C-alpha cells in the first residue's frame, strides 16, 4: 500500500469539508465559504 512519507509538513487548522489545510486561522474560513455558497456535489472526501 501507500508506504512512503517524504518530508514532514503538519498543519494546525484544517478544512472539515474537503480536508484543505491552512497555516493561518481566518484563511481557512475564506476557503470554507467555497462550500457555504457552492456544493461539492456530494462527499468529496471520505
Ligand atoms: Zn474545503
Amino acid at each position: 500500500g501507500s508506504s512512503g512519507s517524504s518530508g514532514t509538513g503538519e498543519k494546525p487548522f484544517q478544512c472539515k469539508e474537503c480536508g484543505m489545510n491552512f497555516s493561518w486561522s481566518c484563511s481557512l474560513f475564506k476557503h470554507l465559504r467555497s462550500h457555504e455558497r457552492t456544493d461539492p456535489s456530494g462527499p468529496s472526501s471520505g
